């Protein structure tokens, strides 16, 4: 469970080769060893009636890079050869420099030779030019070729198209994907979009929690601030009766000056008596020593200071007997104040405590708080960048399908209709298609070949926005017309030069476009090939 913060520092981030030849050995529609025939790098064509195991090739391919739909299946399968031991598959890949010229000046270095020998043992094994090996590691060199084999696109059979002719907008399952879907992944968003739209989703709720522990931490907070109220007044009480204690210390010190001036003023009497008898001086001094024991108070024990501290008027303020209202209410506010006093540190003790320390943890899940926010602002604007470079090259993609769609039919425009235009995200997008010379109306009551036409268009218009070399078809001349047929052949002969086109099909112009004829015929369930012009 790593923090939103590591996980979002860890995101992911988001000439021409042909094939030269391929040859079969004990395969399931070839009896020994037959050699495939040259594929030009513009057009080729494997064209025959069906049945004649072209669906069987086609199959095949699938099952040799991986694509798994008792493995004597993969050996042949017929009468007069029939489930050997094993079978071993080989294409040869070259690449080829781009000319518009009709040319077939490959490049003479081999580029991929991928031979699969596949067992009746359950167990087949590939090799690249020889070499013991997976798909996996011809996948990385195509990708480094920019050709993605897991993440399938260049095969279209045709359970793909009448799937595609009645597609939910969005795959509301987890067994289930939309175009919308789909085309996240192939926007490059969707290894990024929807895992950190979850990752936010959960680190969010975990988020609220800490902003209710911000909450709770005080989540009153008047208890404590009426105690620390009331602590604060038992404080500033004792503060105050310290104050009227320390006046009451400078009466009490008053009365030990009343006592000492009166003992000076009797010495100065008494000396005058003894300068003048004797024993008048002698009563004058034991008076004035009964004073001087009576003058211990003078070390007022109540707070040793104002104890032996004078204050300025000694003749006048430095009495205690002639000032009855400073012997009466100070102690009277000394009285009232320590009945009224409860004192506790807990003033100081709260406010550090609840009022700064759980103030500092309100601070800290205030931290926590703006991670939070952070967090989901820079999911906000990670999502939203996201889609919109979804919609950006769903906007690029929707422009060339259009267009497509405009200069194959020859008019009429089929357009895809969001659920919502902020964010198609939510159910999915529709599709409406018009006909040429028809009114404008629901995908849903046209007709199947103008589904398939569509499609085609957003193939072609997918295709145009990312070049992929490679593109298979399987019998799109059935319930269609001619018209359409021979337009979309016109298509890929002159806008596609470099692409080459694989199609099966019975009518003229998908092979006429074609530079290879690749007429193969099953001759007492032996399978022969020529490959003509």
């Amino acid at each position: 469970n790593r923090s939103l913060e590591e996980i979002l520092n860890s995101i992911p981030p988001p000439p021409r080769l042909m094939i030269t030849h391929i040859v079969n050995q004990n395969f399931k529609s070839y009896a020994g060893e037959k050699i495939l025939g040259p594929f030009h790098k513009r057009f080729s064509c494997i064209i025959g009636p069906n049945g004649s195991g072209k669906s069987n090739v086609i199959d095949s391919m699938l099952f040799v890079f991986g694509y798994r739909a008792k493995l004597s299946v993969l050996i042949h399968n017929s009468d007069e050869h029939k489930d050997i031991q094993s079978c071993t598959v080989e294409v040869h890949f070259q690449k080829i420099i781009d000319k518009e010229g009709d040319d077939y000046e490959v490049i003479p270095n081999s580029n991929f030779y991928v031979s699969r020998t596949a067992c009746r043992d359950n167990t087949s094994v590939y090799h690249i030019s020889g070499k013991k090996k997976t798909f996996k590691d011809v996948g990385n060199l195509l990708r480094s070729h920019g050709i993605d084999l897991d993440h399938n696109r260049f095969l279209i059979l045709q359970g793909e198209v009448e799937q595609i002719a009645m597609m939910k907008p969005k795959g509301q399952t987890e067994h289930d994907e939309g175009m919308l879907e789909y085309l996240e992944d192939i926007i490059g968003c969707g290894r990024l979009n929807e895992p950190i739209k979850v990752l936010c989703r959960r680190v969010e709720i975990l988020n609220e929690h800490r902003g209710e522990k911000l909450n709770r931490v005080k989540m009153v907070e008047k208890e404590k601030d009426a105690l620390e109220g009331e602590k604060n007044i038992a404080i500033e009480f004792l503060t105050l009766e310290n104050e009227i204690f320390r006046k009451k210390n400078h009466v009490c010190q008053y009365y030990i000056y009343e006592l000492q001036k009166r003992i000076a003023e009797m010495e100065t009497q008494k000396e005058k008596i003894h300068e003048d008898l004797k024993l008048e001086q002698i009563d004058g001094h034991i008076a004035e020593h009964n004073s001087k024991i009576k003058y211990w108070h003078k070390e007022i024990s109540k707070i040793s200071n104002p104890i032996e501290e004078i204050s300025v008027l000694s003749p006048e303020d430095l009495e205690a007997i002639k000032n009855p209202d400073s012997i009466t209410n100070q102690i009277a506010l000394l009285e009232a104040r320590c009945h009224e006093m409860k004192p506790n540190l807990g003033a100081i003790a709260e406010y550090k405590k609840k009022e700064e320390l759980y103030l500092q943890r309100v601070a800290e899940l205030d931290k926590i708080t703006y991670e939070r926010d952070s967090f989901r602002q820079a999911y906000e604007d990670l999502r939203k960048q996201r889609l919109n470079e979804f919609m950006a090259g769903f906007y690029i993609i929707t422009n060339k399908l259009k267009e497509n769609y405009q200069m194959l039919t020859l008019g009429g425009d089929a357009e895809l209709e969001l659920v919502d235009s902020l964010d198609p995200f939510s159910e999915g997008i529709m599709f409406s298609v018009r006909p040429p010379k028809k009114s404008w109306k629901k995908i849903f009551n046209l007709s199947g070949g103008e589904k398939t036409l569509s499609s085609l268009a957003l193939v072609f218009a997918l295709h145009h926005y990312k070049p992929t070399p490679l593109y298979f078809m399987d019998e799109i001349d059935a319930a269609l017309d001619f018209k359409n047929v021979s337009i979309v052949a016109f298509y890929i002969y002159e806008q596609t030069k470099n692409a080459q086109f694989i199609i099966i099909s019975l009518r003229n112009n998908m092979f006429e476009i074609s530079d290879r004829l690749i007429g193969i015929y099953k001759t007492y369930n032996i399978t022969k090939s020529v490959a003509v012009n």
